[PDB]
């Protein structure tokens, strides 16, 4: 599966991994994603409203389905079933957060 694990206890919460999966769908690099925020897979046609409810999650930390359009590297197109786990890796404190992306 595509997934990302990034450590929001970073500034912007950078992607600190990355499966190979997710480097195939999205073609880039890991050179390229490695400490950078997701952000960067949104383009022209990516609805606001659904970035909103991403952002409010991340926030809000708690988990999330959503269905967003993104970009690759190409700039193709695809739509993308996110879903956010939160890995509260800790005893109450959020360490981790980890994206799921399946190309719907
Ligand atoms: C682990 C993780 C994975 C994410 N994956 C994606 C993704 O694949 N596509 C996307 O459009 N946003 C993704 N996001 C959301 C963006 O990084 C960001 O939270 C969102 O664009 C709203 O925040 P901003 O207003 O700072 O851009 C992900 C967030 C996290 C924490």
């Amino acid at each position: 599966k595509s997934f990302v694990i990034t450590d929001p206890r970073l500034p912007d919460n950078p992607i600190i991994f990355a499966s190979d999966r997710f480097l195939e769908l999205t073609e880039y690099t890991r050179e390229e994603v490695l400490g950078n925020n997701c952000r960067f897979l949104q383009g022209r046609g990516t609805d606001r409203k659904a970035v909103q409810l991403i952002r409010d999650a991340v926030k809000e930390q708690r988990d999330v389905t959503v269905q967003v359009l993104n970009y690759t590297k190409g700039g193709r197109a695809f739509w993308n079933l996110f879903h956010l786990q939160v890995m509260r890796d800790e005893n109450g404190d959020v360490q981790y957060f980890i994206g799921v992306q399946q190309e719907m």
